[PDB]
């Protein structure tokens, strides 16, 4: 007879109910299961009725894979899923968190902290738009973004993934969501999922909740704050996300007052689902349910019970799907987890899939491949990089001529420092590899390349990575641009109690600026100890992690545009002050939140 769920003209809720009513337990639990492409095969996907796949950081079909290679990979998986009895298409997720960043040749946008510096939500919306296109270029339908953490301590390795320590700024930047997904209709009910169609992607507000509030910025640790503080600081942007139709929410590894978020029924079900009326699906973090216990994974049966009863809908396993499916099936058969809970999880997963058009367009569009690294998107990244820059110093005394903007015509100039010609360093973590990497890892323009592209043809440009003082004094230079800062990092590898940049960095700045007037470009994911760098430098720019388009940096250095970025975080005098956020009683910053010098275009 007629099969309602296969009818594209029918309301989503009717299609959901019609399909749900046909499904076996195995088919239901399969929808709730997300697995790594590294463990996926056609038989696995078909036999286990798998609902989702992902690429974790650096999980790629081949180094240097083309957009079409990604499309072929995703379509291969999709063909297996579509060959099941019910033909429910899988959704494929990836961390596209500053562009489609795992992919070779994808445009790499500034990380969130720099976007916060721009105070420009419309810019961020347009970045969401470009990112959706580059993700769809690779056949992928689901981005694990935005991170709406409010980082309250820059010792956290994910501080760069937070737009600001100020929740108001984070709330404003939720505009990423309608960029990625499309704008919601005028009729729209807050909490409903939304994706406009095949040229957009499902988004994910993460990580719920208080991931940016952990003690001493220890990643995945305990957020110790009363309910009033949680609701006033860490929660608000989730409400904006509901209002904008975010399709999914990912749960945090962190705990709130000692209760694991992955086990917190009060917050996941009581608040997110029952109070905020969230109707999309809730996904775990990577082995998030494993990490409920100490040691992690030492009671996986408990992990499954606790997380599913808490209200999680989809589990990012991501590897041991056999164990997950077996345990969950056992719990349901034994009445420990009710069918109502399973049906709710599946209802939400199917709701997102039908809403976004996945049943109508389960396969990649080969015409989209050329969206990857498209020059217009690079022009946008370049605009964002330039707007993110915060000018902290522009002259050593009130009597000095401002160093910036620099003249494009000079007899000879010096470009120096570990970060002047290192594309991987300027992109930071979550670029090609999970932890990021060093050197020419993708298509882009380094600061050195940007300088050479900007200056008058008569200007001789000399590069020296770590010149000594004599080299500089003898070189006949008009000025120097020197770039130094943090190495790429992600998650726990970035947790750092001292926040001092690696050497050589300061020593290079001192040697260069001791010999010639010098503009220091600081590449970092966060405020770092900066007084010594300031003391040496004529001008100093906090460039954050500006991404693949290094010309954004030189657009401001050479006065094509004026500096406009303002600190989205407090710049501390010392790490012993931390945590120290705007509005605190003891507030003694080196530079307050919102500080930034300006220049005018030449
Ligand atoms: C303040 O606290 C932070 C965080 O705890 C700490 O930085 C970490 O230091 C760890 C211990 O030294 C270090 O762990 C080791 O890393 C070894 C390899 O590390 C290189 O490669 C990784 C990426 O794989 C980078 O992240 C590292 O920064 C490092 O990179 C190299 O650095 C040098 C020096 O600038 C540079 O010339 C190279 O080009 C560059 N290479 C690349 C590929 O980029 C590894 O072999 C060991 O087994 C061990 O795991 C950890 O990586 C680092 N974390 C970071 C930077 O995120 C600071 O202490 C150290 O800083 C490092 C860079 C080094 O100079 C040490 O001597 C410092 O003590 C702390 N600062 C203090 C205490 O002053
Ligand atoms: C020389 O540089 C000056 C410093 O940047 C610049 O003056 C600033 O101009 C900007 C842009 O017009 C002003 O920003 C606006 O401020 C408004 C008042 O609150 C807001 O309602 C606007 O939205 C806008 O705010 C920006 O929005 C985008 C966001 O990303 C930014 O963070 C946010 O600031 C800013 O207030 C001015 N600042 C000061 C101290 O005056 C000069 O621009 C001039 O250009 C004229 C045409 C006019 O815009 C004037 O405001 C301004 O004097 C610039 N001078 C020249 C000649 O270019
Ligand atoms: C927040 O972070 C702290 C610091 O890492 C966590 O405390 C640490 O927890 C681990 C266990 O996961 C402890 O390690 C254990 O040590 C004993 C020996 O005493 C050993 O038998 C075990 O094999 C294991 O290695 C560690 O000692 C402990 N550190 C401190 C300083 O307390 C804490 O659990 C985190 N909190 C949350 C909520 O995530
Ligand atoms: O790669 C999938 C996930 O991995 C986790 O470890 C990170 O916490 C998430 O932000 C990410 O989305
Ligand atoms: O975020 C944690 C990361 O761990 C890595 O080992 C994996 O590639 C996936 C995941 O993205």
């Amino acid at each position: 007879d007629y099969v309602l769920y296969k009818d594209a003209t029918k309301p989503v809720e009717d299609r959901v109910a019609d399909l749900l009513g046909r499904m076996t337990l195995a088919e239901k639990i399969g929808q709730m299961t997300q697995i790594e492409r590294l463990v996926a095969t056609p038989d696995v996907l078909r036999d286990n009725f798998i609902g989702s796949l992902l690429s974790g950081g650096g999980s790629v079909p081949r180094k240097g894979a083309t957009a079409k290679e990604w499309q072929d990979m995703v379509d291969g998986f999709q063909k297996a899923c579509m060959s099941t009895r019910l033909g429910i298409p899988m959704i494929y997720g990836i961390d596209a968190v500053h562009g489609q960043n795992n992919v070779y040749g994808a445009t790499i946008f500034p990380h969130n902290v720099g976007l916060g510096a721009t105070r420009d939500p419309y810019l961020v919306k347009r970045i969401g738009e470009a990112t959706a296109l580059e993700v769809r270029a690779t056949g992928i339908q689901y981005a694990f973004a935005p991170c709406i953490a409010v980082c309250r301590d820059p010792r956290w390795g994910r501080c760069y993934e937070s737009y600001s320590e100020d929740r108001r700024i984070v709330q404003s930047m939720t505009e990423l969501i309608p960029g990625l997904q499309g704008d919601v209709p005028k009729d729209f009910t807050s909490g409903m999922p939304f994706v406009a169609g095949k040229n957009k992607v499902a988004a994910c507000a993460k990580h719920f909740v208080g991931d940016g509030g952990t003690v001493d910025g220890i990643n995945e640790n305990n957020t110790i704050i009363n309910r009033e503080g949680l609701m006033n600081i860490h929660m608000p942007a989730y409400k904006n996300a509901m209002d904008k139709g975010v399709s999914t929410v990912m749960i945090s590894y962190s705990s709130w007052n000692g209760v694991k978020m992955h086990a917190n029924q009060d917050l996941v079900t009581g608040y997110l689902k029952d109070t905020l009326k969230f109707k999309g699906f809730v996904i775990s973090d990577w082995e998030g349910i494993d990490r409920i216990t100490t040691p992690a994974g030492s009671d996986y049966s408990y992990s499954v019970k606790a997380s599913i009863l808490a209200g999680l809908d989809m589990i990012m396993v991501p590897n041991k799907y056999q164990q997950f499916i077996s345990i969950l099936t056992g719990h349901v058969n034994g009445g420990v987890i009710p069918m109502s809970r399973i049906d709710d999880a599946v209802t939400r997963i199917l709701r997102v899939k039908f809403t976004m058009g996945l049943f109508e367009n389960p396969y990649a569009d080969p015409a989209m491949a050329e969206q990857l690294g498209k020059q217009e998107h690079r022009d946008l990244a370049r605009e964002a990089a330039r707007k993110s820059l915060v000018l902290l110093k522009n002259g050593k005394t009130s009597t000095d001529a401002p160093l910036l903007p620099l003249p494009k015509k000079a007899p000879k100039i010096l470009v120096a420092g570990s970060h002047a010609d290192n594309l991987g360093y300027q992109c930071g973590g979550w670029t090609i590899e999970w932890q990021g990497d060093t050197g020419r890892t993708t298509v882009g323009t380094t600061i050195l390349e940007a300088v050479k592209a900007a200056v008058d043809p008569s200007t001789v440009v000399v590069f020296a990575e770590n010149p000594d003082a004599e080299f500089v004094k003898s070189g006949g230079f008009s000025y120097a641009i020197v770039a130094v800062g943090e190495h790429p990092y992600t998650e726990t590898k970035g947790d750092n109690l001292n926040l001092t940049i690696p050497e050589p960095g300061l020593s290079t700045v001192q040697a260069v600026c001791g010999g010639v007037r010098c503009a220091t470009v600081l590449i970092s994911g966060r405020p770092v100890v900066v007084q010594p760098l300031l003391a040496a430098s004529d001008a100093l720019v906090a460039a954050w992690l500006p991404g693949s388009e290094g010309q954004g940096v030189t657009d401001a250095l050479f006065g094509d545009f004026g500096f406009t970025g303002r600190l989205p975080r407090t710049w501390f005098k010392s790490v012993d002050q931390l945590p120290m956020n705007v509005g605190d009683a003891h507030y003694d910053p080196l530079f307050r939140l919102g500080y930034g010098l300006t220049t005018n275009a030449t």
